[PDB]
DNA sequence: AAAAAAAAAAAAAAAAAAAAAAAAAAAAAAAAAAAAAAAAAAAAAAAAA
């Protein structure tokens, strides 16, 4: 997991078409969706964090929100990102995940050991947190994601533990529209069942809009 | 009268069994507490004219 030949990387860097090769090289098992692929590649590379003085933090993380009507490979995109990214962890708005968004402290079920079970937002501090079914979160999960995605920290006050612990993750989320079908007559905000503060903390909003197109349908079916 | 004897007869030392005294003496199991987590019942706050 350590690189010895920077030389090949740099040779590819001079290819002058490395960008389109990179974009075409993500989620190879998903047909189409090139704009989502550009956005996911950008997020996967990320920007530059910066903090003038020590008082004006600006993240370099590119958070991406895929909102699209069902059966449009959103979860497959998140699984691809989990495969490629180092320090990627996967979580869901339902209860069907090993890690949960919110930190808690408890005795571990298999260890029997009193453990600060830091959430999925801080387990991905230097990496990416993948939240599937983003619109189906708790109120607790929602305030957790809001704190991590605004402050890039998680504040515990549970047992005797008063700590703040860092969650500098890129959040990539997939959500479904309200009613299970994206309505382009409405704005994105009134389609998704997420509050404005949550949506504003995303750089890229990919509307994965599903339409009947015989050529695209045929290519996808062949795939 | 003293001169050999020839015993008591005392001492030191030994034995010599008794019968009493002296000297040795952690690790294994249990329970209780305090803490957890879990099935059930119970008590809250969002729904609409
Ligand atoms: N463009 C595509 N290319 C390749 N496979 C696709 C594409 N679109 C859908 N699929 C396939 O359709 C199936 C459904 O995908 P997926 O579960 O990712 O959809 P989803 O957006 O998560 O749906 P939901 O919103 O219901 O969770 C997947 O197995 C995926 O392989
Ligand atoms: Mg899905």
């Amino acid at each position: 997991l350590t690189d010895e030949d920077v030389k090949m990387i740099t040779s590819l860097s001079k290819d002058q078409q490395i960008g389109e090769k990179i974009f075409a090289s993500i989620a190879p098992s998903i047909y189409g969706h090139e704009d989502i692929k550009r956005g996911l590649a950008l997020a996967l590379f990320g920007g530059e964090p910066k903090n003038p003085g020590g008082k004006h933090k600006v993240r370099g993380d590119i958070n991406v929100l895929l909102c699209g009507d069902p059966g449009t490979a959103k979860s497959q995109f998140l699984k691809y990102i989990e495969k490629v990214s180092s320090r990627a962890i996967f979580t869901t708005g339902q209860g069907a995940s090993a890690v949960g968004l919110t930190a808690y402290v408890q005795r571990h079920p298999v260890s029997r050991e009193w453990t600060l079970e830091a959430g999925a937002l801080v387990l991905a501090d230097r990496g990416v947190c993948l939240i599937d079914e983003f619109d189906k979160m708790n109120d607790q999960d929602r305030t957790s994601i809001h704190e991590a995605m605004e402050q890039q920290s998680i504040s515990i006050s549970k047992a005797g533990i008063v700590t703040s612990l860092q969650a500098r993750c890129t959040v990539i989320a997939a959500a479904n529209p309200i009613g299970g079908r994206y309505d382009p007559s409405l704005t994105f905000s009134e389609n998704v069942d997420l509050t404005e503060p949550i949506i504003s903390r995303f750089d890229i909003l990919c509307v994965v809009r599903d339409t009947v197109d015989p050529v695209q349908d045929e290519m996808l079916a062949r795939f």
